């Protein structure tokens, strides 16, 4: 019921969608960082095992949890009205997500390698489906009957597209230098569409 | 209204699509594309992936929908397949996204010469493949009944059919004598869509 603490590792890993979903709806949050000297440990208190995980205390002291981190902001998003405001808007939220899920599949490839494995995967995958999935990404937004992803307020899709843009720039600062405009406008948009997450985003850099 | 499935494998990502079509009684077309007949069939579909769905008025007016699951949470909301609350739909999502998981690992043997087949079918099979059931089975014995999430068919209740025999193309045996939550699972699930079991038993 009352607090919310979200358990996670990666600094911003898939974590991030739970925050900025909380955020954009004005909820408040705990951050709660595990350690790798200590995740053996704290693995068999965590139902399933993996993280991130959410953990709900009431003014009772009774503790839910919540699993999969895809699952939880879709579930704070529908409760927020960030999950279209129709069904035909639920689809396309729902399409911009599947999207932003192929590109982040392909940025994971290169997580927690060695450095000469790491800059071999990026080389590939930067010469490979990233440009691609980003030219299909472009094309979502230009669809859009408004300013944002998915009509003129925010929804899911608007953020975790963020975070995804965000991940394809630490592969390569210049990647997206000059090219694909409707990605720059979105976030441009975005950011005047919802000063808590623009907040959110300056004040953590 | 004509639905139009184009899609290539013959158990690939549109399984999930045509369950629950066939769950909501909703009728569709099958339209496989070919290995050789893609190069020319690409540039006509939006994106360039498949699978994909085609819709056709009565008019003759095409409306295009992309994203395999995307079409499938589309689908299911209308015929109510995607929880009857809100915590109902978050206990659809929480093993979807696990669901997701183990056909994330199984997608990895796909498409790719016999010898680095098997060793990536050795792989996950003494890896993420056990972990996952256990954590999808211990998710089926939360359920507040009989089915997945509740008492009457989801999209959680589709794409767990879809994985498990994508599991079993990996190993007929992985499942004999283990996992009851998720042999008693389709057992009620059958029991529970007479639609649904006719398909599968065609299917066969
Ligand atoms: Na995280
Ligand atoms: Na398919």
């Amino acid at each position: 019921g009352d607090h919310i603490k979200v358990i996670y590792f990666n600094g911003r890993g898939r974590a991030e969608s739970i925050r900025m979903t909380l955020v954009a709806a004005g909820v408040n949050y705990e951050d709660e960082r595990i350690s790798f000297q200590d995740w053996p440990k704290i693995k068999p208190t965590i139902p399933g095992g993996r993280l991130p995980a959410v953990k709900i205390t009431d003014n009772h002291g009774h503790v839910k949890w919540m699993l999969e981190s895809l699952a939880i902001a879709r579930y704070m998003a529908k409760k927020h009205h960030m999950m279209g405001e129709t069904d035909e808007e639920y689809y396309n939220v729902e399409k911009l997500i599947g999207q932003v899920e192929d590109l982040e599949h392909e940025y994971h490839k290169t997580l927690m390698k060695p450095e000469e494995e790491k800059q071999k995967i990026t080389k590939e995958i930067l010469n490979g489906k990233v440009p691609v999935l980003l030219d299909i990404i472009c094309e979502s937004l230009k669809a859009s009957t408004g300013k944002l992803a998915v009509g003129d307020k925010v929804t899911l899709a608007d953020l975790v597209l963020i975070a995804v843009i965000d991940h394809v720039t630490d592969l390569d600062k210049e990647f997206l230098t000059g090219k694909y405009p409707e990605i720059h406008k979105h976030r441009e948009n975005l950011l005047a569409s919802s000063p808590r997450l623009a907040k959110y985003l300056s004040d953590r850099a």
